[PDB]
Order: structure tokens, then sequence, then C-alpha cells
């Protein structure tokens, strides 16, 4: 029932699973108005729906038009996430339907359970992992598609690029969570780590740069150092002789 750092590996078996994160559905920006005051303004959001085995990201874009005439958009965003995840599952053949949907927030559990009633065989699960999927709006390609959206739409990506030709899903999920954690911890530092060569480019159909296997090794230790140094400055701890399990803990969330 609960997904934790202790039953984590089952995300990479052959039962189809999807993560659902609703953190970026209702988004605002703060601007100065025509009269010179300051105000919030809703901007486009997204539902982040991820198959951790395949890397398939179903990015459902939430156009600002959905908030029109509506009240209390933080509560309604939860129901809209459920409705949209339900519609996606419903569009899919029984073949490709998930056995489990894992929600990143426990507040999403109930709304999603209600909308998935017509799907008796799909389990809705919470997680003890505090996974960094919110950072998805720090990936420039994702950020861009969402903001250039003029209507509701659903865009598909492989969040692992072509990595699974070379590494396993377990390794790919480790790399992604590491990258997303560093972006959430320190966006500008993480982005300078990633963008420090532009001899290493990002392919048109990709999210991440085309690092070699050797360049990925250095990148992941630089992301690691970023997260651990900002942890060692927060908790006054020697981040060496920190156990690998403890490090993995810090990356996934959990305790």
């Amino acid at each position: 029932p609960f997904l934790n750092s202790s039953n984590y590996a089952e995300l990479f078996n052959n039962d189809i699973k999807l993560f659902v994160d609703d953190t970026n559905v209702y988004r605002v920006t703060v601007h100065k108005t025509f009269e010179g005051n300051v105000a919030t303004k809703a901007i486009n959001g997204c539902i982040f729906t991820l198959n951790p085995k395949t890397g398939h990201l179903f990015l459902k874009i939430i156009h600002t038009s959905v908030w029109a005439g509506q009240k209390r958009l933080s509560q309604l965003a939860k129901w809209k996430t459920a409705e949209e995840v339900s519609a996606l599952v419903r569009s899919l053949p029984k073949e490709e339907q998930p056995k489990q949907i894992i929600v990143t927030r426990k507040a999403m559990l109930d709304p999603l359970e209600v909308h998935m009633l017509d799907f008796p065989n799909i389990a809705i699960r919470p997680t003890e992992l505090r996974l960094p999927f919110s950072a998805a709006m720090s990936i420039d390609k994702l950020s861009d598609v969402v903001m250039k959206a003029t209507e509701p739409q659903m865009v598909l990506f492989n969040i692992y690029d072509d990595w699974l030709d070379r590494i396993s899903s377990y390794t790919a999920f480790s790399r992604l969570t590491l990258l997303l954690r560093a972006l959430k911890t320190n966006e500008e530092s993480a982005k300078m780590i990633l963008l420090s060569d532009p001899t290493i480019t990002i392919k048109s159909y990709h999210l991440w740069p085309s690092f070699t296997d050797e360049q990925w090794i250095t990148i992941e230790s630089q992301m690691r150092d970023l997260i651990l140094t900002e942890y060692g400055r927060k908790y006054n701890v020697n981040i060496s002789a920190l156990t690998q399990t403890e490090i993995k803990d810090i990356i996934l969330g959990q305790n």
C-alpha cells in the first residue's frame, strides 16, 4: 500500500505503474498592474504523469482558461487532476492501463479514488517518498511547452531521453531523481552544472544533454555534491561517511 524507500524497487517490474504529481497544476505569477499596484495572475500549469519503467511522461497542460468562472483553484486543481488522469487511463487499451497509480501528495488520494471507480483493478497508492517531480518546471523544454500553450493539450515525452538503451530503469530513475532533486535544491547551480560545455548539446527530441557515460558519472557526482553540501550546511553534518542509504534517502525524500 505505501510506497517507501523499502519497497521502492517494484516500480521497475512489469506491472504498469504511473506517478501522478499535481504540484504544478495551479500556478500563479506576481506582476505589477496598470495602476502600479502588485497582483497575482494565473499562468498555465501541468499535470506530471510518469511511467518510471519506460520514462513515458504524459504532460497534460492546464491552460489558464480552465480557471475561468471558477472559485478556490487550489481545491479544484485536485479534482481536475483526477478527471484528467482518469481520462488518460480511460483512453488507453486494457493492455497499457496501469495496475497502480502512485500520487505524490496524500491530498490527491481521495479525489483520484473517486474518479477511478470505473477502474476496479487499478490501485491508488500514497507514498512516504517526497519525490522531487515539482522541479519538472525547471526543465526548460517542459517549462516552455507549458507557457507557449494557447489551449488544453497533452504532450508526450521520454523523461529518460535514450538512456534506457544503455542503463536499466532503476539506474535511470536514480539519475532522474538525482537531477530533479538538485534542480529543486538549487536551480541556478544545477543548471550551470548541466550547461557548462555546450559542445554537449540537447537533441531536439530530448530534455537533457547528450552526455557520454563518462560525462554522466561526473555530472551525477556534481549534482550529488550540490545536494549534500546544501544538506551539510543545513544540518551541520559530515557529508562524508554519510551512508549510501542515507544519501539515497536524501534524494528520494523519506527519512
